């Protein structure tokens, strides 16, 4: 079938997965569009050997190649389909794996933590099959990949400037990737990956992957602390580039490092005061989606389509914020615990 997606394994095999296999990316080109999505997948990340080696047992399709596809059908924002995609369909569509386990911020060459230079590789790849020729780039993610937009848009920015190709717009759409680095429910030690603080988890992973945050936000914080640039509310108001921000205010995954595990009454006003914080950082960032669910991730799910906040659905809410940059705005719920919004996903 000609809609799939096809993978390309990058022609520096110097660029890798964790293992040393080959990185790459997913594509499928579409001649009567000029609209590029460039999404980074996501699937948490360790910071440390031996966390690493208990992922590479359990989930070792998230540090290596051997085993890809060479095809793959895209879903929701990559789904050629009218029904699933109504204003992008169209789009040239390409899916960059998750293979780094370094929230995209790795940029040196044990395990190789190289997430940040896969992305440059790609970049460069598809500028000869007609990225050159781009309108807009829209750099997108999900977890993992949503705070690697967030890491990466402007040193994406800055790759096609240098390059010579200073007309194409690039812009970000970061999914399920906007954290808080607040204090946990349940204080517990940083041993297993899912359940350490957030603060705790970046200091750790960015000296272990020797990570790189954005130029702007690193120059905001004292030499040291930049793991402080992988918050979004931290990051996002240095950004040059536009970027539209979904967030589910009760994320699972924040939750899940917040070490709540699912309701006693403390519990109930935790997590009522979570939605509260979340609501608080996204108060100037009018380029938002941010509904009132327990949930995790969206833009790659078919049934993206169905979620609405203030009447107006996710995909109808990105083609209103691109209009704008060439139908409301800041829709966030003003309701306050999780699921009183209708359209939640199940
Ligand atoms: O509408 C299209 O996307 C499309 C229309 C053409 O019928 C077809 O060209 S061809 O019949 O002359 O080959 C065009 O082919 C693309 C092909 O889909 C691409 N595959 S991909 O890399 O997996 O996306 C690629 O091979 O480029 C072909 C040429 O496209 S063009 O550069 O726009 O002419 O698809
Ligand atoms: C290939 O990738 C490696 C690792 O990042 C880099 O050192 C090397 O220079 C790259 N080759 C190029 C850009 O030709």
């Amino acid at each position: 079938l000609n809609e799939d997606l096809r993978l390309h394994l990058l022609l520096n095999t110097s660029v890798t997965c964790n293992d040393g296999s080959p990185a790459g990316y997913y594509l499928k080109e579409s001649r009567g569009s000029r609209r590029w999505l460039l999404f980074l997948e996501g699937g948490w990340y360790c910071f440390n050997r031996e966390n690493c080696d208990s992922r590479y047992d359990t989930m070792r399709r998230l540090m290596s190649s051997r085993d890809w596809p060479r095809t793959r059908t895209g879903t929701g924002i990559l789904s050629s389909q009218p029904e699933e995609n109504p204003y992008w369909w169209n789009a040239n569509m390409v899916f960059i794996p998750y293979c780094s386990s370094d929230v995209w911020s790795g940029a040196s060459s044990e395990y190789a933590f190289m997430g940040a230079l896969i992305i440059q590789e790609v970049v460069r790849e598809l500028l000869g099959r007609g990225l050159s020729g781009a309108k807009v780039l829209l750099l997108a993610g999900s977890s993992a990949g949503g705070t690697g937009v967030l890491l990466n848009v402007d040193r994406v920015a800055e790759q096609l400037e240098k390059l010579g190709y200073p007309a194409i717009q690039v812009r970000g759409l970061a999914d399920s990737g906007w954290f808080l680095d607040n204090k946990q429910y349940r204080h517990t030690d940083c041993v297993d990956t899912i359940t350490c603080a957030p603060t705790e988890a970046i200091r750790r992973g960015i000296r272990y992957w020797n990570g790189v945050v954005p130029e702007r936000c690193r120059r905001q914080f004292q030499e040291g602390e930049e793991w402080n640039c992988f918050f979004g509310y931290k990051v996002y108001p240095t950004l040059r580039s536009p970027v539209f921000v979904v967030q589910w205010l009760f994320d699972e995954a924040q939750l899940t490092v917040d070490n709540v595990h699912l309701v006693q009454e403390g519990l109930r006003l935790y997590i009522q005061n979570l939605g509260r914080e979340l609501r608080h950082t996204l108060k100037d960032v009018p380029a938002s989606f941010a509904p009132a669910c327990l949930s995790h991730e969206i833009i790659i799910r078919s049934h993206w389509t169905d979620v609405q906040v203030k009447g107006t659905s996710l995909p109808r809410a990105l083609h209103c914020w691109d209009r704008s940059l060439h139908c409301p705005v800041h829709l966030v719920d003003s309701c306050p615990w999780p699921h009183c919004n209708p359209s939640c996903p199940t």
